C-alpha cells in the first residue's frame, strides 16, 4: 500500500504548487521537502499519499493532560506512516517517535531588522520595548520553555506572560510581524535564510542559540526509519541535498 | 563493563601529558573522551578504551570486501562502542549502526593563505600543487565514490599517486601543508583547530559536503538509540557546546 505522509505548509519546504488549472493529489505540493520525498521514493521504491496534518501544528505535549498534537501526534496515533516537513530531532519527541538522521542542521536564531542596536538574545532579554516571540506549540518555544540558562529563562517568562500578543500560529505570521511592527521573532536558522534572501531589510541577529536536525519522522519501531536514513546519506553525498537547497532558497 | 574503541586525534582524543606513569582509561583525555565520561553517566555504564589496533577509520576493500579500523572492530564485535571523530556514512552505515550526531561537519581544504586557490575545482585543474587525504577514511571514500565531474578528477589524481600524497593521519597531512606545496582535503571541524593554531594556515573555499560524527556501535545493538537520547540531552543542556568550545 501506499505510505501515508503528513507534512505541514512551511515556505520553502512545503507549499502549494501554482498552476492555472486545477491540482490535484501529490501534484499540489512543491518544495525542498516535497523533493526530499520523491527521491526518498525513488530510492526505496515505495508510493505514497501527501496529507497536510489537520491542526496545522509541528507537535508539542500539553502540560495538563500530556497529550500530543501535530504531527508528533498522527504518527503516535499511527495515522500517518511518515513525515516528512522541518520537523526538528528532539529529546522528548525521540522518546514517542523515531527520526531519521538529520537531512538538515540548523539552530535556533533571531530574525529581526537590519541597522538596529539589537545584537543578541541578551539584548532582547534586557528589555521590553520591542516586543519578540516564537511559534506556539514547536521545538523553538519549548526551548526556551525548558530552559535553565537565565538569559532564556528571562525570555520565555516574557513571552509566556503575553502568549497571546506574542506567540504566534505560524512562521509567516511571525516574519510579517517583524515585517509590520517592532518584533523580533525568534526562529530556526534554516527558515531565516530563506527570509533574508527574500527580504532585504531583515537579517539574522547574533548567531546560533542551539542545535538540531530535521528529520523524517516515523511511528516509533517503524522499519523505515532506518532506510529513510540509509537513503539520505546516499542524497547527501551524490550532492543531491545541496542542489536542493540550492533550488528552493535562491 | 562495554569495550570503547577509539583513534588518537587531536583535540578528540589524545594521550595525557604527565609527569608520571598512566594506566588504563587515565591515558586519555579530549572532546571525545569527555563525551564518553558524560555518556557513561547517563547510561550507567562502565567502560574500557582501547584504541584500535591498526590506527584507522575505517574503510572495505574492494576486491574481498574486509572491513578495517574501528568499523572491523564494531563488525567484529570486539568493542561495544566506537567513541571518535567517526564520520557517519552511507556505507558505513550499512554494515554498523550509528547514533545521531553530536558534531556537524564537512570535507573541506586545508592550505596556505595568500594564494589564488579559492575551491577544489582550483585544485583539480593544476597539477603543481599536490593534494590529498587521510588513506582509509572517509574523505578518502567520498572522492573515491563520486560521480561529480571535479571529484571524480581529484580522485584520479590522489589514486594515482596514492604512495605520495595519501597520509596516514591528519597530522601528517597538516605537516605536509606546512613544508611543501601541498594542499590537504579534511573534515572542518580539524580543520578550525588547526587554524586557530597556525595562523599561516586557512581554509579553502567551503565545505564539499555534510555529514556528522556519531558513536559507531555493531549492527543492531540496543546502545544506539540509548546513546542518541543521551546526546539530544547533551546538545539541548548547552554541554555540546561547551565541550567543543573547551578542546577547539
Ligand atoms: N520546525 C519546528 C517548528 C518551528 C519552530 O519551532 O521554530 C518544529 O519542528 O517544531
Ligand atoms: N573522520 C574520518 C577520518 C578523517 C578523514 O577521512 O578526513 C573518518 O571517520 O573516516
Ligand atoms: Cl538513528
Amino acid at each position: 500500500r501506499s505510505l501515508i505522509v503528513t507534512t505541514i505548509l512551511e515556505e520553502p519546504y512545503v507549499l502549494f504548487k501554482k498552476s492555472d488549472k486545477p491540482l490535484y493529489g501529490n501534484d499540489r505540493f512543491e518544495g525542498y521537502c516535497i523533493d526530499l520525498l520523491r527521491e526518498l521514493s525513488t530510492i526505496l521504491g515505495f508510493t505514497y499519499e501527501i496529507r497536510l496534518v489537520e491542526d496545522g501544528k509541528y507537535g508539542a505535549q500539553d502540560d495538563v493532560n500530556g497529550q500530543w498534537n501535530g504531527m508528533v501526534r498522527e504518527l503516535i496515533d499511527h495515522k500517518a506512516d511518515l513525515a516528512v516537513a522541518p520537523l526538528a530531532i528532539t529529546y522528548v519527541r525521540e522518546k514517542v517517535i523515531d527520526f531519521s538522521k538529520p537531512f538538515m542542521t540548523l539552530g535556533i536564531s533571531i530574525l529581526y531588522r537590519k541597522g538596529t542596536p539589537i545584537d543578541s538574545a541578551d539584548d532582547l532579554a534586557k528589555q521590553t520595548k520591542i516586543e519578540y516571540g516564537a511559534v506556539e506549540d514547536g521545538a523553538t518555544m519549548t526551548f526556551f520553555k525548558k530552559s535553565k540558562i537565565s538569559t532564556y529563562d528571562k525570555m520565555w517568562a516574557f513571552m509566556s506572560s503575553r502568549r497571546q500578543s506574542v506567540l504566534v500560529k505560524s512562521n509567516e505570521e511571525g516574519i510579517q510581524r517583524v515585517l509590520t511592527s517592532d518584533y523580533a521573532f525568534l526562529m530556526e536558522s534554516t527558515t531565516i535564510e530563506f527570509v533574508t534572501q527574500r527580504n532585504c531589510n531583515l537579517t539574522q541577529i547574533g548567531g546560533l542559540i542551539d542545535s538540531k536536525g530535521y528529520g523524517v519522522g516515523t511511528p516509533k519501531g517503524s522499519p523505515y526509519r532506518d532506510k529513510i536514513t540509509i537513503a539520505i546519506l546516499q542524497l547527501q553525498e551524490e550532492g543531491k541535498l545541496h542542489m536542493m537547497k540550492e533550488k528552493w532558497w535562491r
